[PDB]
């Protein structure tokens, strides 16, 4: 369970797509924090994730609701998600930063 | 321990029923975040879970108390519940979003 | 490790005692969240737990300080305590809800 | 796998806390869960610090939490495990500040 | 999994560099809390970490955004990073304190 640092930045329509690699290994994203960037406005920001569900259909789940003067950072504690996954801002202009661990298994 | 994205949205007249069907494997719901939706009033929101306790009886349980201008998101850190589970808003109009993992055994 | 839902509501004159039976397994309370109920006043609420320490004596312990307009909910991340455990409000009138898991060997 | 006992203490401006090992064989761990301000604490900045050995072998002071009654009365650390010997103290603020956690033992 | 206490302080002109000197065992930095020091102004503080991604390249990630009058402490719950790691203030002058665990197999 070797682990690499992971991160991305979201904007109004700057998605992040985490893909499956053409390796033989398993991969997981263990999401840790969502936090507002210095230039973010004091509006509501909602970060959303999209991935396969249990019965096979795409699901969109909101990870966090952030606002600069109320809650600039949310800690998710190692939210593990199997790729492919898309991360995006459902509202707010961002930037919103996401940090976490990229877990593989050779 | 296979792992899928889970999410739902609750409103005052909209609960969520997590079931698990005529499967053979064991299933667990691992709840990660509870967060207020973009249009939610600045009223008190209380999210409830109902499931079996160890004595065999159904128990109603408060997961989180949320308020948009005080605490829009609560992180539960992987709160596991054995299905069947009903999730509902005990008060507040929502929308309230819940995200987590659906974990499956064999 | 079997896990069942656990929850309770605490008020000024209402301790909560956890419990077990003529049982054969190991039991743990895994406390998850502490949250103020809808009718709680905007007073400071302090939730306390009491259980035996490593020496063997009962020790009272503050789990959380809550205030409705400041921090209505606290997440403990799976705080595990061996029964018997008493939960109570050391101050505030409540209602205060506690949620967690009952774990069985 | 290890056995777990409830742990707690109260810190004030002139009352620190030191984690007591004894003439025993067991490996002990202190797992800290919450830091929360007591009812009578004033509304100043409170900073809780922990003191224990680092890897290279010499003592390090470390900040666990910054708390303020009207902003953030409780901080949950999620099971911060520290090997004894460890000392907990207020680096500033008058308290009382309560600490809760687990005392874990295994051999 | 031997476990030692870890800490550092960050300022506008003072970063922290975590190297384990090449022994033969493996080391991990497990971050726990990011908190503002007593002397910090009430400006936005953003703490970032730099290490390798899975493709071998260095990446910088924001760990936490703090502000004294809003949220002086963020708890990361054991965010493990493989050394070498750089911690720095991307904005704000600090001091910002970091605590966690240094783990050796
Ligand atoms: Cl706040």
């Amino acid at each position: 369970p070797q682990n690499y640092l992971f991160g991305c930045e979201l904007k109004a329509d700057k998605d992040y797509h985490f893909k499956v690699d053409n390796d033989e290994n398993e991969h997981q994203l263990s999401l840790r924090t969502v936090s507002l960037g210095a230039g973010a406005k004091d509006e509501l920001h909602i970060v959303e994730a999209e991935a396969m569900n249990y019965e096979g259909s795409p699901i969109k789940v909101t990870l966090a609701t952030l606002k600069m003067s109320v809650q600039p950072t949310v800690s998710l504690g190692g939210f593990e998600i199997t790729p492919p996954v898309v991360l995006r801002l459902k509202c707010g202009s961002g930037p919103v930063h996401i940090s976490g661990q990229h877990l593989v298994a050779v």
